[PDB]
């Protein structure tokens, strides 16, 4: 998993979304205040192996944070 709050160097950008991590192995990091992130539905996460196209809509409180939305509910058991 990934932890830490920064960028490659001592302090580079802005108020951005913390580099955080949610259900699924998806580390999200700075994305921007008020902006909706995508990545791939789960792959390798259960007893079941398919389903390798839908994806996970998260998005990105203007407050310099992270939501917990995602695109399960139109993905699949993974």
């Amino acid at each position: 998993y990934c932890h830490r709050t920064t960028i490659g160097n001592f302090s580079g950008p802005y108020t951005y979304c913390n580099t955080t991590l949610d259900q699924i192995g998806t580390c999200w990091p700075q994305s921007a205040p008020g902006a909706l992130v995508e990545r791939p539905c789960p792959e390798y996460f259960n007893g079941i192996k398919y389903n390798t196209t839908r994806n996970a809509y998260r998005e990105c409180l203007e407050n310099g944070t992270w939501a917990s939305r995602v695109n399960y509910s139109h993905c699949e058991p993974i």
